[PDB]
């Protein structure tokens, strides 16, 4: 929610930005919110390519202060999506808590954050995109069978409607696009959701028209800002903005951590089921992608 | 517990025998009993060498009927030492339950079992070895510091304790059991497995005059009385001296998993166990000749 | 191991610091003796050079209480790396026992100690050096043949039934903690342990030289803290604040190095356990140590 502490750190190549979707509505935030999306976007690296990494919410992670230590062994015994909630409960430390965790588990240094709730997102998209966003809607299988449409809970309308998205290229308004990003009810589960979220983010950046005019000054862009929580400096947007919007047209190198299937099921300390992952291996991949650029 | 169901299967090379120590006293409710050791001993293999594998008790394992299945993924969500208890509770299926588990998780085929409680073991050893068993007592570190002696709970008189100094000595049954039970060093249960292996090896090596099997010894009989086993007596008569001689050639040993070679994880009861790479250990078992699948 | 007794003594020129690498590997299945390196570093001496002396681990030494006495002749009948283990067995007296021995055999007075285990070292280096340490890897011959690479046991990933290895090519490269440790531990060439001492000295020197911003170091760094946590040392923090940059600069000026004994300068002989050690002319080396300014004594 709106105010967030952040002790951003610099990375050796580019700038890492933590990006999170929360489930609240414009004006509630904090202890009534959950994380639906956790991404790190690297911009301005030497290779001139943007990188986007989704962390699956069920990632089991060591949360300092809250996780056990058996012998000397730190336990990855909490789900990652918990870290935000623990921080909102501590007091405006949700983004910060995610940052500390990603640092401790994946050795990522992250400089800035941006947070959106669902309602903001939907409104924001209607504001920016009067003809909606072009998306090529795609789903995985269900028990091996290909899907050609998906039923999603239409959560922005409370007393419990749903919505059906057919596969293929179409225009999506904010509500649709949010719903599309939230869908997880196929063989790929949260992993496939990460790919849709990545797809949506990419699409937004690619389809912004008149990119300069935003910065010069736009009431639309302002309305959006009002509905967002971010510590990204405005001069950073002025100096790096068009490069990001253009770099998005060239396409973004994407990764989900962990990759599909590349995990073992295990219980968190609360008796929930999470993903135990080989963090070292993913630290090496992050280095290879230029998000921490270490060791070799 | 005394009576045990067993649907033994043959292996390609030698014969695999499940060997378990239990914590009961000579004649007890086995439903009230715990496994203190889980081993598989391979005898009569082509290379003329015995193989001995300890499974750490905290191994997380899939127990059919009791373990979860998530999106068609079988979960190794129970500790191995639980499998015995589940079997004793079902009714005389403790050894059998361990067998089905070892088969399902490690693809081992096991033909026979032998089970001993602590009290039996100690008495057995006093009976067989009047001057005790020679053991070179050795412990790991404790917080990095060398141990030159270990304090062991003397549970057969429980609760007093006993101190075993490091080095070659004679051990009576109670000592030897205590030595095999000790786990209070940096190696914890893993180091215990190695002492258990050491003790078993020592016993086989130090049996004098194995012709008492033949002549019929009341000592050997006393031992049998205190043991639960489905090993056929003619199998002992035909393969006994080979096993005792195979001990002179030395025993290839393994603990599964190996020290450190695991990740901590919760069982379904909220206990903490060892999540292991079972495939890799299936390969090692094959390489040792317990599974002989290439 | 962490807590250690030490009855440090002062020297007439500079300050002598005992530095030891220990093998932590819980393995037990992964240890013969747990001292992998024994060094004395002299800082703040008059000649304005740092001195580093390696003692080869197989040095045969008189260990009071444990060594024989024949016709009133004290016997150098134990290896030096034993003295640590005898101290750890006595109760957190490992560093102290090495101190007493170095005093009794080489008449060195040593004020402080620092001890690191292998795992700590590797982690410590990863923590401090995210791009690794630059090392110019160099090996001796093997049976007369030049090596252009070495196969080194990767002992941090060793079990009782496995033994993975790594190949280090000769020449300038970046080494992470595991590599660097492996490089320091390699002894499988014509120079054996002697050549290992030189690689250990090389690594230590490299570390000191390649620390950036010492200014920020002793004055608030969570990295340095993590390192401290993994180290056992009785060096006072104000001593680091007053003499730290001098040591890091003294390293840039280059370090006078000695291995005791020097290559070939020994006779092979059995310890009381039937192991093979180095019988050395301790007197001669006492004079050399005096000449280097580590004992500057009569």
């Amino acid at each position: 929610g709106q105010v967030e502490v952040f002790n951003g750190q610099d990375t050796r190549d580019g700038v890492n930005i933590l990006i999170m979707g929360t489930d609240g509505r414009i004006g509630q935030n904090s202890v009534e919110t959950r994380t639906d999306s956790i991404m790190v976007l690297n911009v301005g690296g030497s290779d001139k390519k943007m990188k986007l990494v989704s962390f699956m919410r069920d990632n089991l992670v060591y949360i300092d202060g809250y996780s056990q230590v058996i012998n000397g062994r730190k336990q990855t015994d909490n789900k990652l999506n918990v870290a935000y909630e623990l921080g909102e409960q501590e007091g405006q430390k949700g983004a910060e808590m995610v940052r500390q965790v990603l640092k401790d588990n994946f050795d990522l240094d992250i400089k800035y954050y941006a947070l959106v709730d669902f309602q903001a997102f939907a409104t924001a998209i209607d504001t920016l995109f009067p003809d909606g966003v072009t998306i090529d809607a795609q789903f995985s299988t269900l028990n091996g069978r290909p899907l050609t449409e998906a039923t999603v809970g239409d959560d922005l309308y409370a007393e419990s409607p749903t919505q059906t998205i057919k596969v293929g290229k179409q225009q999506m308004n904010g509500s649709t696009l949010l719903n599309y990003a939230r869908f997880r009810d196929d063989d790929e589960a949260d992993y496939g959701r990460t790919k849709r979220q990545q797809q949506v983010l990419t699409a937004i950046l690619e389809q912004i028209k008149d990119p300069t005019k935003l910065f010069t000054g736009s009431e639309a862009l302002g309305k959006v800002f009002a509905m967002t929580s971010t510590n990204v400096p405005y001069t950073f947007l002025l100096t790096n903005g068009l490069s990001v919007l253009d770099g998005a047209k060239n396409g973004i190198e994407k990764l989900t951590i962990p990759e599909l299937g590349d995990w073992v099921d295990a219980y968190d300390v609360y008796g929930g089921l999470g993903l135990l992952v080989d963090q070292n291996k993913y630290q090496t991949k992050l280095a290879q992608m230029g998000l921490r650029a270490a060791a070799l």
